[PDB]
């Protein structure tokens, strides 16, 4: 986990390459990229299962929160 919501906020707000609010399934795969991201397409999901657990396709800062916790 990152430290509190002064950090995550950036994780948040600076990570949206869509620029809209809300980071979808191409920005997760996309920004993880720099640093690994080497996976099957299902693992793209694994994140998202967590991040968005309705699955409808948008991630806001309150899921955000949610995700953290699986994520580590
Ligand atoms: O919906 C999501 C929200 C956040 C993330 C972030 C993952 C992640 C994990 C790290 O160890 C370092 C990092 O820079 C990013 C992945 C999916
Ligand atoms: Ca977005
Ligand atoms: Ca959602």
């Amino acid at each position: 986990m990152g430290k509190s919501e002064e950090e995550l906020s950036d994780l948040f707000r600076m990570f949206d390459k869509n620029a809209d609010g809300y980071i979808d399934l191409d920005e997760l795969k996309i920004m993880l990229q720099a640093t690994g991201e080497t996976i099957t397409e299902d693992d793209i999901e694994e994140l998202m299962k967590d991040g968005d657990k309705n699955n409808d396709g948008r991630i806001d800062y309150d899921e955000f929160l949610e995700f953290m916790k699986g994520v580590e």
